């Protein structure tokens, strides 16, 4: 988890190397337990008639976290990424938090990060709005538009070209601001109800079924890998449908 043995980080976009920090710095002292992924996946590269895709993962749990990951990619010399989604035992209610970085050498091209719901009424719980209101509207100057099958994503969502350092920073202090505000929630949660359970597992299930629809990530996969590899990555390891 410290990342001092990670074979990409030293030559990833700054600010991905930040982010990463922050959500390796938020999990450190939890109590962490490993999740073992897929083929108890680790790191992985492939190429097929382009650019060789290598990919870095780190994998956790608590009892509050389902599982807990983080990945570092990097395509050929261009393009850096950085996924990151802590996935929220059902039994506690808590949120999806989500991040994803994608720069190539001209900066970061998309930052995002949300807390994203899990209740059927698809608001976040009353703690977090409270929470999440108080940190003020941040101001970005280039704003992007999610696709339809991000109606996932709260109102909270992020999702920019940071336009500058400041903007970065900007970027990188909110997301902190969110792992903070959500590992304090994961302690004040109480078990929930079977019903209650069922609900949020059901706003997970649907939350992995539209991330799934990204077509930007599956082509950078099958372009490494192929389709069926994509598809097994994006259902097994990225997006994995609970049940
Ligand atoms: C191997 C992993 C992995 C890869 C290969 C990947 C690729 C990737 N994701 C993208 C966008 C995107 N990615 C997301 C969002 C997310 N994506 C997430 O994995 C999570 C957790 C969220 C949100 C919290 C969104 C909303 C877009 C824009 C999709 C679109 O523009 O149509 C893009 C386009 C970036 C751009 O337009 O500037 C790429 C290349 N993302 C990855 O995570």
């Amino acid at each position: 988890l410290s990342l001092t043995n990670s074979s990409l980080m030293p030559t990833l976009n700054p600010m991905i190397q930040q982010l990463a920090l922050a959500i390796a710095a938020s999990w450190q002292s939890l109590p962490l337990k490993p999740y073992q992924l897929p083929e108890d996946l680790g790191y992985v590269e492939g190429r097929l008639e382009g650019e060789k895709l290598v990919i870095e993962n780190r994998c956790y749990q608590t009892p509050q976290f389902r599982k807990m990951h983080l990945e570092l990619a990097k395509v050929g010399k261009g393009l850096d990424i950085l996924h990151c989604v802590m996935f929220p035992e059902p039994l506690y209610g808590l949120p999806l938090f989500g991040c994803n970085i994608v720069a190539g050498p001209g900066g970061v091209s998309a930052a995002i990060a949300d807390l994203s719901p899990t209740q059927s009424d698809r608001q976040l719980p009353a703690a977090y709005q409270k929470s999440l209101a108080e940190l003020g509207q941040p101001e970005f100057e280039q704003q992007r538009e999610l696709p339809p099958w991000g109606e996932i994503f709260s109102e909270y969502c992020l999702f920019i070209r940071p336009s500058n350092v400041t903007e970065e920073e900007r970027f990188v202090q909110r997301v902190v601001d969110f792992l903070q505000i959500h590992c304090h929630q994961s302690i004040v949660a109480e078990p929930l109800s079977e019903a209650q359970t069922l609900e949020h597992r059901q706003g997970q299930i649907h939350y992995c079924q539209q991330q799934q629809k990204n077509d930007k990530t599956r082509r950078v996969l099958e372009k490494a890998f192929g389709e069926a590899w994509a598809e097994r990555y994006m259902s097994q390891v990225l997006f994995d449908v609970i049940q």
